[PDB]
């Protein structure tokens, strides 16, 4: 039926990817991770991966210790009877050649001359902690499917080191994909005198000091045959970091279709961009359900269905939102798939197949699947990024923000507040290096150790840029997410003090316009409808400004279709606009302030819509559980500050609840065509 | 003094670069190419390059004659005293452990063993003829030195196939840098089976036919020792070609820089960013050479000129353009020495040292000075485009073009037009793969030939990847320059216009406006002055355009300001509006209309002011000596019929004289400081 592999591979790409998130989700919060070689999940790889007190432990299933046990004893009898093993007997890679017989010195100096890393002072030349855990995670549950030949104790020993969060030092660079910094872990398991380890609070450990703070007993391991080649001979550390990114990718790609969705609700987007029609009829699985859950957000919007009881479509960035997406989001599910078929994988050589009597010689240490899912990866983080700074800069412009202020300026004085400026070039200067870092890394290929290892893979280079990539889309989605939740609060004052203008100009028309100027009434209200708020309110009776010209436009206008009535200075149109105009500066421009200042004491006359949409709980968890502040010239806070803010609770994970529950009543379909 | 050559090369980086271009082109034109080893330059290059008839001939210096000989004779007198030489007497490369004496059989194996390129059908796999001229010139250059023991004989018989266009054909790939193509030229002097060539109208030709057209007499050579890998030893085809790419990109440097004061011109730009004190406290040649080169056109200009008669800065694509531009100068200048330098190189192994009576090993076929130029020069042609690029866009928004029509469009209905819209959408895809163009060749080196070749340049891989970005910079070049040559028509219609409304506008105002509305005449005069023609000229008497609006905005003012003379109709501004808009509506559009016509038929009431530009030149080859048409929705031609004018035009070096005749009147320097 599906004698390749083919068939169970494409299960996993079954249901939404909104549901695989949440399932992630959960299996990251879950209080224990048990490896049995074989179900090991991103999401788990990145719980273990944090060192900031969840409390999350492993442990190992015992139904793996017997075939653990047996090919240790096959290596061991195998050693015995004298017979002649690769990496056991033998010497490595392109010096196999070389025999001994003493298997133990073997295996000892094999941890020696791989220990070749460089760490300086300080710690830029180290490997994070965080990826030192997920590649020790991702090696036990190599090691524990039983083919490799090393003993069970040694497994313990590293998963104690997990579980008490004392962590060997790994050199960053060196590998082109593990043997390296794999020989750090094995030369703390041996105690080697270079070998160092960093406590839970930071503090540098010997050996020794390890052994006694994770509560491993028995003194420092003396390497059985083999057994420093299984510890050494895997890709943990590329497909370890691989899916700390993926983790991470995964939630940025669901932000990044809801903050599409709110960007279209801030910017007055038609939610017709979202129609299903228009996916369906393309097929892309990634398309169809980024426009659902846009359209999910939309369709529980005050601000669409405010507009529904009062230029035909939107430029690129909004209504190719989903278009744009969709592959991206296709490329990292299918390579969180192969980065999940890796961290379960025996990547070892050779392989013990007891079953058979025999070592199995092979090239599962290849990481092609890293470098080739990271270097896509990376491409399609760079590609949400580049929608995301178009999206962005379509915000911060009065051209095409349909009304919200330039720069998003928040105070009274739009002379001294620029608002997001700054915050606008530095998303130019994330997105430039994001597509900088959009480069593969696969194709640098060196034939390496004397042309033994002449195709590598380069797995945990591409991670570690993929990481790079992640972090910048991060400042830019913190970035971009407090724009958006600025442009919410301008609606909210935007819609206030229009109100407070109609009123304004309505209630001087019928004083002052009682003659037969009273059927102008109507078209002055409707000078205040359409005129943009942000183009006059900072000084609504300028003379320059558009209101104060429109309205005496409408003035006019009534008084040239006025006919002979005009003759007579008694019902004439024209000598009234004096009148009317000094009434209104009179009264408007205190009225005006009246009003922002009842909105910035919380007594608005007309609550925040975004209190009745979809997408309230990412607007709430910003602007009130982190405390994030509305940005005004008439304070002295940084936009910077305010981003701190979301990027520290972005970077703990606390963004993941507000942004499930926007779509928590979505049932997973898109609309029906309407 | 100078005993590692560092000053004598900084002395060919003294004097401007438009200098150094004027001397090119003169070069280029010269009907005589004489090689001598030494004097080769990229212009000589590039002239014997072309296959256009311009009966461009190449002679050899008789002076060279003693040292090739003396080189020959004692390679040739080696061979007879027995001794062991690389070769000649041993194998090749990595395998030059084998020995033989058979010195005329190993320099035929060696031809017919790098005979390893593919064809295929058609030329898509083939060396472009013009290149394969180009390494031909080059070879002989080295080969005259008198370093390399091959007869004089040889490079005669190359020298009849370049002057009678007879073309051995070579493959397009298969070189690291030159081996295997050089091979090709050799096996046509060999006679080989496969062996071919293409005559002057395309024919191919047997090397027997090849011969006799190219009047070589005595029959196919016979390679005596060392003279087949003299042939193919060398980096002729990557700096061959790197020549060619030189010779243009310098030209359109000049051209960029010219184009970017033109855009000034017809932008309203403001002259002040090319004042000398900006750039000369910066230091950089090539940024303070570009500023003075603008100042020029701007100084001479009838726009400048007029505008001086009667926002503070400009976008960076218009105000940072010498800063941008000079770097990418400074690089193409020292790449193009660097390429002449290798041009004229000794680029052969062994060397034959016959005043020390001994061969030279080395590696003087090593192109790393091709490949290092070929990348750092497409990187500059790519910001060159960047830039270009960024001016066409911000030419073609009438959001920042100062009055110009969006898109440029051209004719009377703005429905039935969108100008450049489609070349707008080409600018931006010609940018992009530009950009993608610009990543480096040299950065994937591989290690090669059974690892003997651990290093090697790729130098005619990246010429080739530069070559292709100059013709898509001369694709963006040729839209850039056909759209400021539109712009340049449009302010001529537009003043042209702009007189008539101001005409029309005072002469119904002085009419039906005599009582105390006498006083409005300068103020609605100034609507005229200070509206943009474009936002209106369609119909400009429509109720919804800005002309009608403001003009009837500036009778209501002064109506309101008139006092208790407005209470009598008699002397009621106000009162005379409608007769004014209905004596305007009369009266404007026919007289707009009239002079659009007058205009069209070469009688301008104004006549076009880029005629008194320094820039004139330009202009008048685009459009009068090309015949390229503005551009109408009235009309049926395309804006690509236009383009390929210049295209073709500027691919046969035509723009070259009017380019420079724009600048003939620079003293070099820039203007005092006032
Ligand atoms: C080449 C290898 C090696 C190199 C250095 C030390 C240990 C092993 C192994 N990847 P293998 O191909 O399994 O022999
Ligand atoms: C390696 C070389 C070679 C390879 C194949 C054919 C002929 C020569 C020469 N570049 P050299 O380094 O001069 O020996």
């Amino acid at each position: 039926e599906d004698p390749l592999y083919w068939g169970i591979a494409a299960e996993a790409m079954t249901g939404s990817h909104l549901d695989e998130v949440k399932k992630m989700v959960a299996e990251y919060r879950k209080p224990v991770v048990k490896l049995g070689g074989e179900t090991l999940t991103i999401s788990q790889v990145a719980a273990i991966s944090a060192r900031d007190g969840s409390g999350v432990t492993v442990e190992l299933s015992e139904a793996a210790r017997a075939g653990v046990k047996a090919s240790s004893d096959w290596v061991m009898d195998s050693m015995n009877k004298g017979t002649d093993s690769y990496g056991v007997t033998t010497g490595f890679g392109a010096t196999s050649h070389r025999r001994t017989k003493q298997g133990g010195a073997l295996q000892k100096e094999l941890i020696r001359f791989l220990n070749a890393g460089i760490f300086g002072n300080g710690s830029d030349n180290t490997l994070p902690h965080s990826a030192t855990r997920a590649a020790m995670l991702v090696r036990i549950n190599t090691l524990l499917q039983g083919y490799s030949g090393i003993r069970f104790e040694i497994l313990e020993a590293i998963t104690k080191f997990l579980n008490q969060n004392i962590t060997p030092c790994l050199p960053l660079r060196g590998t082109i994909t593990d043997l390296v910094p794999l020989s750090y872990i094995a030369g703390l398991l041996t105690g080697r005198p270079n070998s160092k380890a960093v406590g839970p609070t930071g503090v540098i450990l010997s050996p020794e000091e390890a052994f006694k703070l994770a509560g491993v007993e028995g003194g420092f391991f003396e390497l059985q045959p083999k057994e420093g080649l299984a510890l050494v001979n895997g890709t943990a550390v590329g497909s370890g970091m691989a899916s700390m990114v993926l983790f991470e990718a995964n939630i940025l790609a669901v932000l990044a279709e809801v903050m599409s969705a709110i960007f279209a609700e801030v910017m007055q987007g038609k939610p017709e961009f979202t129609d299903h029609l228009t996916h369906k009829l393309k097929h892309h699985p990634g398309q169809i359900e980024a426009a659902a859950i846009m359209e999910h957000i939309l369709d529980g919007s005050a601000y669409v269905k405010a507009a529904q009881k009062l230029p035909k479509q939107d430029r690129y960035a909004l209504r190719t939102s989903p278009q744009w997406l969709g592959p991206q989001i296709e490329v990292i599910r299918s390579s969180t798939k192969m980065i999940e078929r890796e961290i379960n994988s025996v990547n070892d050589n050779p392989l013990i197949d007891v079953s058979r009597n025999k070592a199995i010689h092979g090239g599962n240490f290849q990481g092609t699947p890293i470098g080739v899912s990271m270097d896509n990866t990376r491409l399609a983080i760079a590609a949400i990024g580049k929608l995301m700074f178009a999206q962005f800069s379509e915000l911060v412009n009065d051209f095409y923000n349909n009304g919200l202020p330039s720069n998003l300026s928040g105070g009274r004085n739009p002379s001294l507040d620029y608002g997001f400026k700054g915050a606008e070039i530095a998303m130019a200067s994330y997105c430039s290096e994001l597509q900088f870092l959009a480069n593969p890394v696969t194709n640098h290929v060196q034939s390496a150790e004397q042309h033994n290892q002449d195709v590598n893979s380069l797995g945990l280079i591409s991670s570690r840029k993929t990481s790079e990539a992640v972090e910048i889309l991060k400042l830019m989605s913190t970035t971009f997410l407090v724009g958006l939740c600025q442009a919410i609060d301008l609606r909210h004052l935007e819609e206030n003090l229009k109100s407070t203008v109609k009123n304004t100009v309505s209630s001087v028309a019928k004083r002052v316009l009682t003659h037969p100027s009273r059927f102008c009434e109507k078209d002055l209200l409707r000078v205040v409808d359409r005129e943009y708020i942000f183009a006059y309110i900072d000084d609504p009776c300028s003379a320059t400004y558009p209101l104060m010209q429109k309205l005496r436009q409408t003035l006019v206008e009534h008084a040239l279709k006025n006919g002979d009535n005009e003759r007579n200075l008694s019902t004439s149109i024209f000598q009234k606009i004096a009148t009317f105009e000094d009434e209104l500066k009179a009264l408007l421009p205190k009225e005006v302030e009246s009003a922002r200042a009842a909105l910035e004491s919380g007594n608005p006359a007309i609550p925040n819509r975004i209190e009745e949409c979809r997408s309230y709980p990412l607007y709430k968890f910003v602007r009130k559980e982190l405390g994030t502040e509305y940005l005004t010239g008439e304070k002295v806070t940084s936009p910077g500050e305010e981003f701190e803010k979301v990027f520290i609770a972005m970077s703990k994970g606390e963004i993941i609840d507000p942004l499930l529950e926007s779509l928590e009543s979505w049932n997973g379909a898109p609309l029906p065509i309407s």
